[PDB]
């Protein structure tokens, strides 16, 4: 009858997520429940199955089945996506641009998470690998949104001239360090080159270039598996992993070719 | 026997809200029902009374009593904050030291809501009444964050120098606001004078001064409200008016005298 998913933030992230999901369960007739969450405890319900995102455990009491999406789980069906992949995407990209290469880097209390972590781990490793190794003194770190993307272009600013290459993290910061480059200048080769996390509809009509996630398939197939437990299913914990893809656009335009 | 109340954002300004209701219901064995909302739609349920949040109308469908808090409504018991005055008092507060002054206007998609509206207009008309009437070339739109403020104080340094002070808005934003001071200079008099708004308590070890919303009492007494209403009690939409006081710290000092 009813299904009941457990997000929290309200981003695009999660806007994305639900439309994926909704776009499936709806097909089978099922109805959904949503319910933000902040830390709590309930053991109710009327419902027939959950559909847990993005963060992961306390092992939970229901006797209906889970299914995590954007979390990994050796107890339950999981979805997720390669961070370290695309944190490299994104470090072998940029480092085929002119000027210093910074990073921005999300930090949220609610960690209790390592999406960033894996990001930042396949960055560094890309960028290594390339001859350009990152450096901390070249990090940023700051909450997601448009304004802490503005603080950090301000400081990357300090520490060099254009032209810089700057990896917001996430979209959303993104738009702030192309936000704060325009109140100044150039976006695309000029001043700063912006490569964003996320692939979020938003970023297409900002020229963002972006390590693009499949959010709604991500909610999709979530939703897919869930109805084919709730169907019967039986078997083993079951796993699906998603690649993310790196879309070139103006906020980065070409490396070029030397 | 279960009491629901419908909250967005996860603000400091909700625990304390909430806090104050568990406190009241709870001594009365009532349980709560914590329904953090998006708009949507729904008609269920399984509970005695409703406490809506902040926000006001789409004349709603339950049949179960509805009391709003820190908002107002001529069909439903009220419970709400004088925010012009307080903005008053931070104007005419404010209109006692030395250097221009600035303010910050919280700026959140989600205004369908004018208590900022309120603080400001207020703002204005005491600032005016002390002979320094303000001026919108001193005042700074952004989002409810300390990276907000931080971004604010830069911006006023641009128009001006030591000694300034800032009218956050928000305790959340004067703690940028002071943090990005510090970053820098002096915070109490040389640099800015920062005066926040909401009282939380977080504000006391920060040392600033601010205009103390009573958040606790005014979800206990919506909590009241709801339990006079749950137990009977018959007669037109009541209202309840708080009014908000000015707590001095260090963040702001001492006018002081001539």
């Amino acid at each position: 009858t009813v299904s009941v998913l457990l997000p929290f933030v309200a981003t695009e992230f999660y806007r994305r997520l639900v439309e994926g999901i909704e776009g499936v369960l709806l097909e089978q007739r099922y109805d959904l429940a949503l319910f933000p969450i902040l830390s709590l405890a309930r053991l109710k319900y009327l419902t027939d199955g959950l559909i847990l995102a993005s963060y992961d455990l306390t092992r939970l009491p229901t006797e209906r089945p889970v299914v995590l999406v954007d979390a990994q789980n050796p107890r339950y069906d999981s979805v997720y996506l390669d961070n370290r992949l695309g944190g490299r995407l994104a470090g072998a990209y940029l480092a085929r641009f002119p000027g210093p290469i910074f990073a921005i880097a999300v930090e949220e209390e609610p960690d209790r998470r390592t999406v960033f972590a894996e990001r930042m781990a396949g960055f560094q490793e890309a960028l290594k690998e390339a001859g350009r190794p990152f450096s901390p003194d070249r990090l940023y770190i700051t909450r997601h949104s448009q304004e802490g993307g503005r603080l950090a272009l301000r400081h990357f600013l300090e520490k060099a001239s254009p032209p810089l290459n700057v990896f917001a993290g996430a979209d959303q910061v993104a738009l702030g360090v192309l936000e704060e480059a325009v109140r100044l200048g150039l976006t695309p080769g000029r001043d700063v080159r912006v490569l964003g996390f996320d692939g979020h509809p938003f970023a297409e009509e900002a020229g963002l270039s972006t390590i693009a996630q499949p959010v709604e398939a991500m909610g999709a197939r979530a939703a897919q598996l869930l109805l084919e437990r709730m169907r019967g299913y039986q078997g083993p914990p079951r796993e699906v992993r998603f690649e993310p893809v790196l879309v070139e656009r103006a906020s980065t335009g070409t490396p070029p070719a030397a």
